[PDB]
């Protein structure tokens, strides 16, 4: 019942310094019902196509759809505020994210955080693994992840309406 945002990151690489941001995700439970944010970044740089097989993210789709990272980033943090932020192995996404806050002279974030992947681990002791799609699984998701942020904080906050424990610290 208290807000929360369920955010999600594309990247074309592990390194939060090196690397950077090709699209941004968050689905935000307002207190009253849900509100999506979603954005491509544009690039300039050669994107591993390894990125392309993972997220089916392309140097064109980034041309045609991507905008300025800077300007994303201050509608994101409008788009969440100081609200809890919640995700999965969820310190990659808030590695990056205030990576590039900080590049851009831009507040960087204080909000609470929870991270499903906690959750999960605590309550399915036996998974194969931990990977989100491996996750989903064990709760009766069968979607496959197509890692892309948006289609994946979606995925994501279906998890976290899953959790009893996660749901049981979010009341009231
Ligand atoms: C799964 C994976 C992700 N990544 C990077 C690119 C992805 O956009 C970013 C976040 O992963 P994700 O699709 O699970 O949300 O991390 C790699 O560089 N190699 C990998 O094997
Ligand atoms: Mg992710
Ligand atoms: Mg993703």
């Amino acid at each position: 019942s208290k807000p929360y945002v369920v955010i999600d990151i594309e990247t074309d690489g592990l390194d939060e310094k090196k690397n950077t941001i090709i699209e941004i995700g968050a689905v935000k439970f307002n207190g009253q019902q849900v509100e999506e944010f979603n954005a491509l970044i544009k690039y300039e740089e050669k994107l591993p196509p390894t990125i392309f097989k993972l997220t089916g993210i392309s140097k064109s789709l980034l041309d045609q759809e991507g905008r300025d990272l800077k300007e994303v980033l201050s509608e994101f943090l409008l788009f969440i505020g100081d609200l809890t932020l919640v995700g999965y192995n969820i310190h990659f996404d808030i590695q990056f994210i205030n990576n590039k806050l900080n590049k851009f002279g831009l507040p960087l974030l204080i909000n609470k955080t929870h991270d499903i992947m906690r959750y999960v681990k605590d309550e399915k002791l036996f998974l194969d693994n931990y990977q989100l799609q491996t996750a989903l699984k064990s709760y009766g998701i069968e979607d496959s992840v197509p890692h892309r942020a948006l289609k994946d904080a979606r995925l994501i906050y279906h998890l976290s309406t899953k959790v009893n424990k996660f749901l049981a610290r979010m009341k009231e």
